[PDB]
């Protein structure tokens, strides 16, 4: 009888995680994901028997200070310890110098994340907004204003009174009607009253024309610039503060490029203080999430897609991948295996499966992907939610108007 | 034998600061700056080791009169204390005459530096702006040609008419409601005032079209105003003072100018009290954050530009450069360095380096909203400040109203 | 008894031009411009008597190709033709190797040279702008249209001609008043004449709205863009062809650049066909000039703005400057004359003397004093000149109603 493969992985959502019933099941049955799949999919073609374990440290693999020593996932293959690896492990340099990879199976880039400045929700009066409440109060003491003083003016003394129409009601009318440019059907034939009309038709002019140019203003714009996602300019600010992960492939990346603006970004990030770098993915998005927006976390496009799709949806994803990366099962120098594993791979993709795991388990749970990506478009229509409150006002006022005339059938009808 | 060199410089930002570590590290440690990184690119160049040392009186100096003996940095140079000068240093004749210059390394000129007044709020007759004041006189002038025309060709006697009810005072009034867009109870009814009354109506069309176009921009224009620009003010006047560094090249360019108006600023600031010179930049511009905008310091664009980068970013320049002056290393008369020094400095001019080091200190570094504040996104709403003045002319009108009222009824009982 | 000093340079305004007399005039005397000024302060300072001379071959001058041999100017000086050269001749590191060169009398950088693109000048009659001439024809017999039709329905059997008031004359009227939206006497009461009535002021409706809204548009914002500055459009197109001068500093700082961009330029400048290179400032100004505004030419501050100066005043300067360099006097290895020579450019910079002679040539000859550069505050209020022609049709339609009304009442009289 052949020996068991020893498998080695590590935990990381979705391509490993824990099963529900981990306190009762078996060793094997404990675990369910992505790469728990791949695995038995491998081994069925392959015809090997498997025992899953987790490697003991939690690091993806790194080189250490010129002891040359190498970090768990890595060394757990170098020394010996493990027979293969199914983990999203990227293919680099370095590593493909000790280990043998096969062709990647999923590609990707690196990824800004950040916490998304909420959205505006206009209310159901949003036409009031172009003007402050000071205002509309103010328009309103001076239509009373303006109505008295008519009043007062007109029915006294001519000499004669039946000569001004411009009783109370009357003056209410006629400053009523002034107001909205709705037209008039009498006019005031005094030179008291003339210079007060003339006034308010002045003051008429230019409120409503002021009104009718902001209103345009609040109805053609409505968008946000955001944090910009271009990388140099994140690097010209040192309000928020960024860092990737420890002992991740990302780190050697960032310590190794010498593009100028990225090294740029290093220099900050090996002299900046206090630590900007986590321990785990899960604990760089948590104090990204609880830092009130103040702290970036630099993480993997395939990582950054599945948070984004996850509950509570509060974080964004800005700009384009700064790489291009595989992930790719990896096998230790001169071993069986990495032949197989190579047609095994290539077999699965040709066959699409990989979609299909892919889909499974990113995009299946994608609760919030229901339209939040929107449109840049400057000429979308109005629709009736924006307008509704002013249907809801007329409709009451002519129940009013109708209510009152019955009382006044009703009294004039009894009096 | 490649013994080490001793450079003599000066604590001045971004030249020359002050890193946190000093307390903990030995003096190459202990400093960064524009300089030091030029200092390395030109060793690295030459190939020797060097050694950094601040100048003893913090001066850049010149001979003090009827002694003759030069202070602190050019005594370290001609009194052989140091091997080499490499700090912000401007090339003059009376340097010159006794030590050597490289070829100069950036291009500086002098500038005025003033406290910021805040952007002031418009006014209150803010309404009127969109139009200038040639079109509102030529607008009255209209005005009163239509109405009395439209008087005129009504009333014509024909061979008795009187259904023409447009007298005087009715055809004013209805020039005046069909100016504002407001209906009126009669019309011309007869050939001529229909024509009148079209062409009218043409006119008010654009007018109108072209007022209310952008009114709301010009409630909301949020800035005017600055106190003085022509850095030649400060000569006709003596209620804002000015003063200038102590011991610098600045000073003794105002001493030696035979420029009227600066031989005036000059002759000024030999006789105002008390003393308007400082001892060093950093007391200057305090004097001139504290003095309330009484006071005005005169300080290289390098400072001036710098400083207007840093927080909290309350000073301003004002003005272009008076002159045109270069800053050089400066080398002992005879010393072997100066060749190769000066070969360096054209090479990393050429290069591009001094260009890349400007950019890294200067402008990196940047913090205040100057750096980009152009978004200018949609202003809400609209505050009652903004609109204030329309109301005021309303109340007016209604006490005018009420006014010629009393005034009518009581000439009339009587 | 002393030795003249054999001075050399090149014909180049306003530097060095020819005396309107050169033909009768002394070989001195035939020469003027700022640097004749400058040698005389020189002169002056030091004492030596002087003699002019104009190089020959007419280059400034480059190392030679691979015969290791140097060309005119800095060649005259190395070869002892001569013993000191006044121009602006510029600092750079291969030329200090071999010469010496004083401190430097003036700043410049490398600028770009385009054609400007003209400019628009506003009617009298703008207003109508925002529409079309088929527009405002067709307005017209839509407005004959409907009062001819209004008239047959009105004016056609109640049964009672008395009953309507529409004769031709009163609904010509009606229908004006209706379109300026300014208000009327009366309206119809007759089912066809409001069918006509409503189809009117619907018509009216959208026409005039449209206008208002597109004349803000033609009132707002107008400029032109102009092509992009800093050679982004020079190496991200070739449609543009832009060339330097031949034997200059800055075809030397092109091909010895190492800048991504400028490596890139360089790399078409040499590639490219056919040869966009010149052998004088004025042929490559004149071949920009006819060239329609395709070809461009690249050439150093002082030139290009002494250039705008003079007419036609065609020519735009865009972008900044893409470096710093001096001009300096050179006078040969060991030669004692670049010691005093020396002091003399520091004595005469620090008294101010340049200043003077550089607003004296290219400032107080600048009469192409228009300054069209202007200023660029979007908010800049309406000027008489725009509105004129509403008020030239005013004054002549009151012209034609006074006179009309004289006819009619003379008319009326002989009747
Ligand atoms: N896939 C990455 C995980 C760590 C990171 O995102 O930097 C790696 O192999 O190292
Ligand atoms: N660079 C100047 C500093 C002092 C000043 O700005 O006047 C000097 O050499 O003295
Ligand atoms: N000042 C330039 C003239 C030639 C050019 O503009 O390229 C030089 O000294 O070479």
């Amino acid at each position: 009888e052949q020996k068991t493969v020893v498998v080695t992985t590590i935990l990381e959502s979705p391509y490993v995680m824990m099963k529900k019933n981990h306190e009762m099941l078996e060793g094997n049955e404990r675990y369910e994901g992505y790469c728990v799949d791949l695995a038995a999919e491998i081994a069925k073609h392959c015809g090997f028997k498997y025992k899953l374990t987790i490697v003991g440290d939690g690091k993806y693999g790194a080189r250490d200070a010129d002891t040359k020593i190498w970090n768990g996932m890595v060394g757990e293959l170098v020394y010996g310890k493990a027979d293969i690896a199914i983990a999203p492990l990227t293919i680099t340099l370095v590593r493909e110098e000790v280990i043998d990879f096969s062709k990647p199976f999923m590609s990707l880039g690196i990824s800004i994340m950040i916490k998304k400045p909420q959205k505006s929700k206009p209310g159901v009066f949003s036409f009031l907004d172009p003007l402050a409440y000071e205002i509309w109060m103010c328009i309103v003491f001076a239509y009373i204003g303006v109505s008295v003083v008519l009043f007062l003016v007109s029915r006294f003394s001519p000499y004669s009174e039946s000569t001004n129409e411009f009783g109370i009601f009357n003056s209410l009318w006629f400053s009523l009607g002034a107001f909205m440019q709705q037209g008039c059907d009498i006019s005031p034939r005094s030179l008291s009253g003339r210079i007060v009309g003339g006034v308010w038709w002045f003051f008429t002019l230019i409120i409503i024309s002021s009104y009718t140019a902001n209103l345009a203003a609040f109805l053609t714009v409505e968008r946000m610039v955001s944090p910009i996602e271009s990388a140099e300019d994140l690097s010209k600010q040192t309000e928020i503060a960024y860092g990737t992960l420890d002992s991740g492939s990302t780190k050697e990346f960032f310590r190794r490029s010498k593009i100028a603006v990225f090294d740029k970004m290093w220099t900050y990030m090996r002299s900046a203080e206090p630590s900007v770098f986590v321990r785990t993915t899960a604990e760089g998005v948590a104090r990204v999430r609880k830092s009130k927006g103040k702290y970036a976390y630099l993480l993997e496009s395939t990582m950054n897609e599945y948070i984004e799709q996850r509950k509570p949806c509060d974080t964004m994803k800005v700009g384009g991948n700064l790489d291009s990366k595989g992930y790719g099962i990896a096998t230790p120098k001169g071993s069986s295996l990495g032949t197989p594993v190579n047609l095994a791979v290539l077999k699965l993709s040709e066959q699409g499966v990989l979609d299909k795991l892919k889909n499974k388990w990113w995009y299946d749970k994608g609760e919030c992907g229901a339209k939040d990506s929107g449109s840049k478009e400057k000429t979308s229509a109005l629709s009736l939610s924006n307008v509704a409150g002013v249907f809801y006002i007329l409709v009451g006022g002519l129940g009013l108007a109708m209510l009152v005339a019955l009382i006044e059938f009703c009294y004039k009808s009894r009096a």
